[PDB]
């Protein structure tokens, strides 16, 4: 592959879920079994930069993680968004409060993806192109938490699980659109993980975590290979 890969963005690039962190990003936690890693070795890309952070929010990319991309770029692969909107506080307080307390939550977050994300991303969408002219950008989406289903243990009720699906439908809608906008590819990781949400019955996601490291809720190792390696593959 002609030209460096940057890979940019949060937990869901860092790989976060997978396993095997490698200690020198620290609280970071990239690992060798996210995505890029996956993909830049399969690949050989010219160079391979991987700054993506669990935890990192719109002003973090801009911030922390722009420095490798220059005119000699020819991919980046970007995940971002969930935690400006506050996705792990509302799954906090979808776990450890009442249905009542959970919906109302997730609607304070749905407005906040309508009303403020868009900006938030323009500023890191055009600041990427800014910096690397040249690279194909392909931002990829989230997946959606659950499959709805007859009774799920632990899976939360199903009032719950439906309002935070529909969370995940609206923010993964404003970020294909603000994609678009950019002429960037989008990757449906929502599609490429149906039928592999929690309480599916072969989940690529892990499930509300109550002790070790903290990865409720998201892709495991096979998540990472199965479902996004092979959508960023399609759009790279």
């Amino acid at each position: 592959a002609a030209g460096g890969y940057v890979a940019l963005g949060d937990s869901y690039s860092s790989g976060v879920g997978a396993g095997s962190y490698d200690s020198g990003s620290g609280d970071c936690r990239r690992t060798p079994k996210a995505y890029p890693a996956l993909w830049a070795a399969a690949n050989s890309p010219a160079s391979f930069d991987f700054v993506a952070c669990s935890g990192a929010v719109t002003s973090d990319v801009l911030n922390k993680q722009m420095g490798p991309l220059n005119s000699s770029t020819s991919l980046v692969s970007l995940t971002i968004g969930g935690n400006d909107a506050g996705f792990a506080d509302v799954m906090t307080t979808c776990v450890l409060q009442s249905e009542a307390n959970c919906i109302a939550r997730v609607n304070t977050a749905k407005a906040f993806v309508e009303s403020t994300l868009p900006g938030r991303l323009d500023s890191v969408y055009s600041q990427v192109r800014a910096k690397a002219p040249s690279a194909n950008v392909v931002v990829l989406g989230y997946p959606r938490f659950y499959k709805l289903n007859g009774t799920c243990v632990a899976g939360l009720t199903e009032g719950e699980r439906t309002a935070i699906n529909g969370a995940a439908d609206l923010l993964n809608s404003v970020i294909s659109k603000r994609a678009a906008d950019h002429g960037y590819a989008y990757g449906d990781i929502a599609a490429a993980f149906t039928g592999h949400e929690i309480c599916s019955g072969d989940s690529w996601l892990h499930s509300v975590k109550w002790t070790g490291i903290n990865d409720s809720y998201h892709p495991t190792a096979a998540g990472q290979s199965g479902g996004y390696l092979p959508v960023l593959n399609s759009k790279a």
